[PDB]
Protein backbone atom coordinates (compact mmCIF):
# COMPACT_ATOMS: atom_id res chain seq x y z
CA UNK A 1 0.00 0.00 0.00
CA UNK A 2 0.90 3.65 -0.21
CA UNK A 3 2.77 3.71 3.09
CA UNK A 4 5.50 1.59 1.46
CA UNK A 5 6.96 4.85 0.14
CA UNK A 6 7.43 6.16 3.68
CA UNK A 7 8.81 2.79 4.79
CA UNK A 8 11.44 2.99 2.05
CA UNK A 9 12.34 6.55 3.13
CA UNK A 10 12.87 5.17 6.66
CA UNK A 11 15.33 2.67 5.16
CA UNK A 12 17.21 5.63 3.67
CA UNK A 13 16.12 5.51 0.02
CA UNK A 14 14.19 8.19 -1.86
CA UNK A 15 11.72 7.15 -4.55
CA UNK A 16 11.55 9.58 -7.48
CA UNK A 17 9.14 9.59 -10.42
CA UNK A 18 10.82 8.99 -13.78
CA UNK A 19 8.26 10.99 -15.73
CA UNK A 20 7.20 14.58 -16.22
CA UNK A 21 4.48 16.33 -18.18
CA UNK A 22 2.57 19.60 -18.17
CA UNK A 23 -0.63 17.86 -17.05
CA UNK A 24 1.10 15.94 -14.26
CA UNK A 25 1.93 19.29 -12.67
CA UNK A 26 -1.08 21.37 -13.71
CA UNK A 27 -3.61 18.74 -12.56
CA UNK A 28 -2.27 18.84 -9.02
CA UNK A 29 -1.15 15.21 -9.26
CA UNK A 30 2.54 15.93 -8.68
CA UNK A 31 1.78 18.01 -5.58
CA UNK A 32 -0.30 15.18 -4.15
CA UNK A 33 2.53 12.71 -4.80
CA UNK A 34 5.04 14.95 -3.02
CA UNK A 35 2.85 14.95 0.09
CA UNK A 36 2.56 11.14 0.04
CA UNK A 37 6.08 9.82 -0.39
CA UNK A 38 7.45 10.62 -3.86
CA UNK A 39 10.56 12.72 -3.33
CA UNK A 40 11.69 13.96 -6.75
CA UNK A 41 11.31 13.79 -10.52
CA UNK A 42 13.55 12.85 -13.42
CA UNK A 43 13.11 13.56 -17.12
CA UNK A 44 15.00 12.71 -20.29
CA UNK A 45 14.41 13.32 -24.02
CA UNK A 46 12.31 10.16 -24.43
CA UNK A 47 10.08 11.23 -21.53
CA UNK A 48 9.55 14.63 -23.14
CA UNK A 49 8.97 13.11 -26.58
CA UNK A 50 6.15 10.99 -25.18
CA UNK A 51 4.73 13.84 -23.07
CA UNK A 52 4.74 16.35 -25.93
CA UNK A 53 3.06 13.82 -28.22
CA UNK A 54 0.39 12.64 -25.78
CA UNK A 55 -0.45 15.46 -23.37
CA UNK A 56 -3.22 17.72 -24.68
CA UNK A 57 -1.98 20.71 -22.66
CA UNK A 58 0.99 21.19 -24.99
CA UNK A 59 -1.15 21.98 -28.05
CA UNK A 60 -1.86 25.61 -27.18
CA UNK A 61 1.73 26.13 -26.04
CA UNK A 62 3.10 24.83 -29.36
CA UNK A 63 0.66 27.03 -31.28
CA UNK A 64 1.79 30.06 -29.28
CA UNK A 65 5.49 29.26 -29.80
CA UNK A 66 5.01 28.75 -33.55
CA UNK A 67 3.98 32.41 -33.73
CA UNK A 68 7.52 33.37 -32.65
CA UNK A 69 10.85 33.34 -34.47
CA UNK A 70 12.34 30.47 -32.49
CA UNK A 71 14.30 27.38 -33.44
CA UNK A 72 12.71 23.97 -32.77
CA UNK A 73 15.21 23.41 -29.95
CA UNK A 74 14.25 26.76 -28.40
CA UNK A 75 10.55 25.84 -28.62
CA UNK A 76 11.31 22.52 -26.91
CA UNK A 77 13.35 24.24 -24.20
CA UNK A 78 10.69 26.85 -23.49
CA UNK A 79 8.18 24.03 -22.99
CA UNK A 80 10.48 21.76 -20.97
CA UNK A 81 11.97 24.48 -18.77
CA UNK A 82 8.46 25.66 -17.92
CA UNK A 83 7.45 22.13 -16.91
CA UNK A 84 10.62 21.71 -14.84
CA UNK A 85 10.27 25.07 -13.10
CA UNK A 86 6.64 24.31 -12.25
CA UNK A 87 7.63 20.88 -10.92
CA UNK A 88 10.44 22.46 -8.90
CA UNK A 89 7.93 24.76 -7.24
CA UNK A 90 5.72 21.78 -6.39
CA UNK A 91 8.74 19.98 -4.86
CA UNK A 92 10.16 22.99 -3.03
CA UNK A 93 8.48 22.37 0.34
CA UNK A 94 9.86 18.82 0.39
CA UNK A 95 13.31 20.07 -0.68
CA UNK A 96 13.44 22.72 2.03
CA UNK A 97 12.13 20.28 4.66
CA UNK A 98 15.28 18.16 4.40
CA UNK A 99 17.73 21.04 4.13
CA UNK A 100 17.97 20.62 0.38
CA UNK A 101 18.60 16.86 0.42
CA UNK A 102 15.47 15.74 -1.47
CA UNK A 103 12.82 17.23 -3.76
CA UNK A 104 14.89 17.59 -6.94
CA UNK A 105 13.75 17.77 -10.56
CA UNK A 106 16.21 16.85 -13.35
CA UNK A 107 16.46 18.28 -16.89
CA UNK A 108 18.93 16.76 -19.38
CA UNK A 109 21.17 18.73 -21.74
CA UNK A 110 21.01 18.05 -25.47
CA UNK A 111 22.40 14.59 -26.38
CA UNK A 112 24.49 16.07 -29.19
CA UNK A 113 26.71 17.72 -26.56
CA UNK A 114 27.61 14.46 -24.82
CA UNK A 115 31.24 14.36 -26.00
CA UNK A 116 31.77 18.16 -25.80
CA UNK A 117 32.78 19.11 -22.25
CA UNK A 118 32.82 22.88 -22.85
CA UNK A 119 29.51 22.86 -24.72
CA UNK A 120 27.99 20.73 -21.96
CA UNK A 121 29.16 23.17 -19.29
CA UNK A 122 27.76 26.11 -21.27
CA UNK A 123 24.35 24.51 -21.76
CA UNK A 124 24.18 23.20 -18.18
CA UNK A 125 24.99 26.63 -16.74
CA UNK A 126 22.40 28.19 -19.04
CA UNK A 127 19.64 25.70 -18.22
CA UNK A 128 20.42 26.03 -14.51
CA UNK A 129 19.91 29.79 -14.85
CA UNK A 130 16.82 29.39 -17.06
CA UNK A 131 15.02 27.11 -14.62
CA UNK A 132 16.06 29.48 -11.81
CA UNK A 133 15.34 27.04 -8.96
CA UNK A 134 17.62 25.74 -6.23
CA UNK A 135 16.10 22.25 -6.48
CA UNK A 136 16.82 21.65 -10.16
CA UNK A 137 19.50 19.21 -11.24
CA UNK A 138 21.00 19.32 -14.71
CA UNK A 139 21.27 15.82 -16.16
CA UNK A 140 24.54 15.11 -17.95
CA UNK A 141 25.62 11.79 -19.54
CA UNK A 142 28.60 10.16 -17.82
CA UNK A 143 30.87 10.10 -20.84
CA UNK A 144 34.46 11.14 -20.27
CA UNK A 145 33.50 14.65 -21.40
CA UNK A 146 30.54 14.59 -19.02
CA UNK A 147 32.84 13.80 -16.11
CA UNK A 148 35.08 16.72 -17.17
CA UNK A 149 31.98 18.93 -17.18
CA UNK A 150 30.81 17.52 -13.83
CA UNK A 151 33.95 18.77 -12.12
CA UNK A 152 33.48 22.26 -13.56
CA UNK A 153 29.75 22.40 -12.79
CA UNK A 154 30.30 21.28 -9.19
CA UNK A 155 33.00 23.93 -8.82
CA UNK A 156 30.38 26.40 -10.10
CA UNK A 157 27.96 25.30 -7.38
CA UNK A 158 25.51 23.52 -9.69
CA UNK A 159 23.71 20.31 -8.72
CA UNK A 160 24.05 17.56 -11.32
CA UNK A 161 22.42 14.23 -12.18
CA UNK A 162 25.12 12.23 -13.94
CA UNK A 163 23.24 9.74 -16.12
CA UNK A 164 23.81 6.72 -18.36
CA UNK A 165 26.22 5.05 -15.95
CA UNK A 166 26.62 1.30 -16.45
CA UNK A 167 30.23 0.97 -15.23
CA UNK A 168 31.71 0.78 -11.74
CA UNK A 169 34.97 2.22 -13.10
CA UNK A 170 33.27 5.21 -14.70
CA UNK A 171 31.24 5.79 -11.54
CA UNK A 172 34.44 5.94 -9.46
CA UNK A 173 35.86 8.41 -11.98
CA UNK A 174 32.76 10.54 -11.44
CA UNK A 175 33.24 10.49 -7.67
CA UNK A 176 36.84 11.66 -8.08
CA UNK A 177 35.78 14.52 -10.38
CA UNK A 178 33.09 15.53 -7.90
CA UNK A 179 35.59 15.55 -5.05
CA UNK A 180 37.99 17.71 -7.06
CA UNK A 181 35.25 20.28 -7.71
CA UNK A 182 34.22 20.30 -4.05
CA UNK A 183 37.82 20.68 -2.92
CA UNK A 184 38.25 23.64 -5.28
CA UNK A 185 35.24 25.39 -3.73
CA UNK A 186 36.40 24.74 -0.17
CA UNK A 187 39.86 26.11 -1.02
CA UNK A 188 38.23 29.28 -2.37
CA UNK A 189 36.06 29.64 0.72
CA UNK A 190 32.84 28.95 -1.18
CA UNK A 191 29.84 27.04 0.11
CA UNK A 192 29.34 23.38 -0.72
CA UNK A 193 26.55 22.28 1.60
CA UNK A 194 23.74 22.66 -0.95
CA UNK A 195 25.52 21.05 -3.92
CA UNK A 196 23.91 17.65 -4.57
CA UNK A 197 24.95 15.09 -7.17
CA UNK A 198 23.41 11.74 -8.04
CA UNK A 199 25.13 8.99 -10.08
CA UNK A 200 22.31 7.40 -12.09
CA UNK A 201 23.29 3.80 -12.67
CA UNK A 202 21.05 2.01 -15.14
CA UNK A 203 19.69 -1.43 -14.31
CA UNK A 204 17.34 -3.16 -16.75
CA UNK A 205 19.45 -2.47 -19.85
CA UNK A 206 22.22 -4.73 -18.52
CA UNK A 207 19.90 -7.72 -18.16
CA UNK A 208 18.24 -6.94 -21.50
CA UNK A 209 21.66 -7.08 -23.20
CA UNK A 210 22.90 -10.30 -21.59
CA UNK A 211 20.07 -12.57 -20.54
CA UNK A 212 19.35 -14.39 -23.81
CA UNK A 213 22.88 -15.83 -23.85
CA UNK A 214 23.50 -16.35 -20.12
CA UNK A 215 23.21 -19.70 -18.32
CA UNK A 216 20.16 -20.33 -16.12
CA UNK A 217 21.68 -19.38 -12.76
CA UNK A 218 22.65 -15.94 -14.08
CA UNK A 219 19.60 -14.79 -16.07
CA UNK A 220 18.11 -11.69 -14.47
CA UNK A 221 20.96 -11.42 -11.97
CA UNK A 222 23.75 -9.37 -13.53
CA UNK A 223 22.27 -5.88 -13.24
CA UNK A 224 21.47 -6.33 -9.54
CA UNK A 225 24.91 -7.82 -8.88
CA UNK A 226 26.61 -4.86 -10.57
CA UNK A 227 24.48 -2.42 -8.58
CA UNK A 228 25.30 -4.20 -5.32
CA UNK A 229 29.00 -4.06 -6.15
CA UNK A 230 28.73 -0.38 -7.10
CA UNK A 231 27.17 0.32 -3.71
CA UNK A 232 30.05 -1.47 -1.97
CA UNK A 233 32.46 0.72 -3.96
CA UNK A 234 30.44 3.77 -2.86
CA UNK A 235 30.72 2.87 0.82
CA UNK A 236 34.48 2.44 0.45
CA UNK A 237 35.07 5.65 -1.51
CA UNK A 238 32.97 7.99 0.63
CA UNK A 239 34.14 6.67 4.02
CA UNK A 240 37.83 6.95 3.08
CA UNK A 241 39.82 9.63 4.93
CA UNK A 242 40.11 11.74 1.79
CA UNK A 243 36.37 12.21 1.42
CA UNK A 244 35.78 12.33 5.18
CA UNK A 245 37.96 15.44 5.29
CA UNK A 246 35.60 17.08 2.77
CA UNK A 247 32.41 15.85 4.45
CA UNK A 248 33.65 17.28 7.76
CA UNK A 249 33.69 20.70 6.04
CA UNK A 250 30.13 20.39 4.72
CA UNK A 251 30.49 18.39 1.51
CA UNK A 252 27.65 16.03 0.61
CA UNK A 253 28.37 12.54 -0.65
CA UNK A 254 27.29 11.74 -4.17
CA UNK A 255 24.40 9.27 -3.98
CA UNK A 256 23.78 6.31 -6.26
CA UNK A 257 20.45 6.48 -8.07
CA UNK A 258 19.00 3.35 -9.67
CA UNK A 259 17.46 4.17 -13.05
CA UNK A 260 16.04 2.00 -15.82
CA UNK A 261 14.29 0.17 -12.96
CA UNK A 262 11.14 -0.72 -14.89
CA UNK A 263 11.25 -4.45 -15.58
CA UNK A 264 11.49 -5.16 -19.31
CA UNK A 265 11.29 -8.98 -19.29
CA UNK A 266 7.92 -10.48 -18.28
CA UNK A 267 9.74 -13.50 -16.84
CA UNK A 268 10.73 -11.33 -13.85
CA UNK A 269 8.38 -9.82 -11.24
CA UNK A 270 7.58 -6.20 -12.07
CA UNK A 271 8.96 -4.99 -8.72
CA UNK A 272 12.25 -6.91 -9.01
CA UNK A 273 14.57 -3.97 -9.32
CA UNK A 274 12.90 -1.70 -6.78
CA UNK A 275 12.53 -4.52 -4.24
CA UNK A 276 16.14 -5.68 -4.68
CA UNK A 277 18.04 -2.37 -4.50
CA UNK A 278 16.86 -0.65 -1.30
CA UNK A 279 19.70 0.77 0.82
CA UNK A 280 20.68 3.82 2.81
CA UNK A 281 21.63 7.04 1.03
CA UNK A 282 20.35 6.02 -2.40
CA UNK A 283 17.59 7.01 -4.81
CA UNK A 284 15.45 4.91 -7.16
CA UNK A 285 13.67 6.71 -10.00
CA UNK A 286 10.73 4.68 -11.31
CA UNK A 287 8.28 5.01 -14.23
CA UNK A 288 4.60 5.34 -13.36
CA UNK A 289 3.73 1.68 -13.89
CA UNK A 290 6.59 0.52 -11.67
CA UNK A 291 5.64 3.00 -8.94
CA UNK A 292 2.09 1.59 -9.20
CA UNK A 293 3.33 -2.00 -8.95
CA UNK A 294 5.60 -1.25 -5.98
CA UNK A 295 2.78 0.42 -4.04
CA UNK A 296 0.49 -2.52 -4.80
CA UNK A 297 2.81 -5.47 -4.08
CA UNK A 298 6.38 -4.28 -3.53
CA UNK A 299 8.33 -5.00 -0.35
CA UNK A 300 10.26 -2.52 1.79
CA UNK A 301 13.38 -4.27 3.10
CA UNK A 302 17.08 -3.31 3.16
CA UNK A 303 18.02 -5.62 0.30
CA UNK A 304 20.80 -3.69 -1.45
CA UNK A 305 23.57 -4.88 0.89
CA UNK A 306 22.28 -8.45 1.32
CA UNK A 307 24.30 -11.31 -0.13
CA UNK A 308 27.20 -9.22 -1.42
CA UNK A 309 29.28 -12.41 -1.57
CA UNK A 310 26.86 -13.88 -4.11
CA UNK A 311 27.05 -10.68 -6.18
CA UNK A 312 30.85 -10.97 -6.27
CA UNK A 313 30.67 -14.64 -7.28
CA UNK A 314 28.17 -13.90 -10.03
CA UNK A 315 30.31 -11.10 -11.46
CA UNK A 316 33.27 -13.49 -11.43
CA UNK A 317 31.24 -15.97 -13.46
CA UNK A 318 30.14 -13.25 -15.90
CA UNK A 319 33.84 -12.60 -16.50
CA UNK A 320 34.51 -16.34 -16.74
CA UNK A 321 31.94 -16.49 -19.56
CA UNK A 322 33.84 -13.78 -21.42
CA UNK A 323 31.46 -10.90 -20.77
CA UNK A 324 33.55 -7.80 -20.10
CA UNK A 325 31.19 -5.58 -18.11
CA UNK A 326 33.31 -2.49 -18.88
CA UNK A 327 33.06 -3.11 -22.63
CA UNK A 328 29.35 -3.74 -22.14
CA UNK A 329 28.95 -0.52 -20.17
CA UNK A 330 30.51 1.56 -22.92
CA UNK A 331 28.25 0.01 -25.56
CA UNK A 332 25.16 0.50 -23.38
CA UNK A 333 26.07 4.14 -22.80
CA UNK A 334 26.53 4.56 -26.57
CA UNK A 335 23.22 2.79 -27.24
CA UNK A 336 21.51 5.05 -24.75
CA UNK A 337 22.89 8.24 -26.26
CA UNK A 338 21.75 7.14 -29.71
CA UNK A 339 18.30 6.33 -28.34
CA UNK A 340 18.02 9.66 -26.52
CA UNK A 341 19.16 11.54 -29.64
CA UNK A 342 16.59 9.63 -31.72
CA UNK A 343 13.85 10.61 -29.26
CA UNK A 344 15.04 14.21 -29.27
CA UNK A 345 14.97 14.42 -33.07
CA UNK A 346 11.49 12.85 -32.98
CA UNK A 347 10.18 15.50 -30.58
CA UNK A 348 11.76 18.37 -32.54
CA UNK A 349 10.12 17.52 -35.88
CA UNK A 350 6.58 18.65 -34.86
CA UNK A 351 8.06 21.90 -33.49
CA UNK A 352 9.44 23.03 -36.86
Amino acid sequence: GMTILSDVKALGQQIWLDNLSRSLVQSGELAQMLKQGVCGVTSNPAIFQKAFAGDALYADEVAALKRQNLSPKQRYETMAVADVRAACDVCLAEHESTGGKTGFVSLEVSPELAKDAQGTVEEARRLHAAIARKNAMIKVPATDAGIDALETLVSDGISVNLTLLFSRAQTLKAYAAYARGIAKRLAAGQSVAHIQVVASFFISRVDSALDATLPDRLKGKTAIALAKAAYQDWEQYFTAPEFAALEAQGANRVQLLWASTGVKNPAYPDTLYVDSLIGVHTVNTVPDATLKAFIDHGTAKATLTESADEARARLAEIAALGIDVETLAARLQEDGLKQFEEAFEKLLAPLV
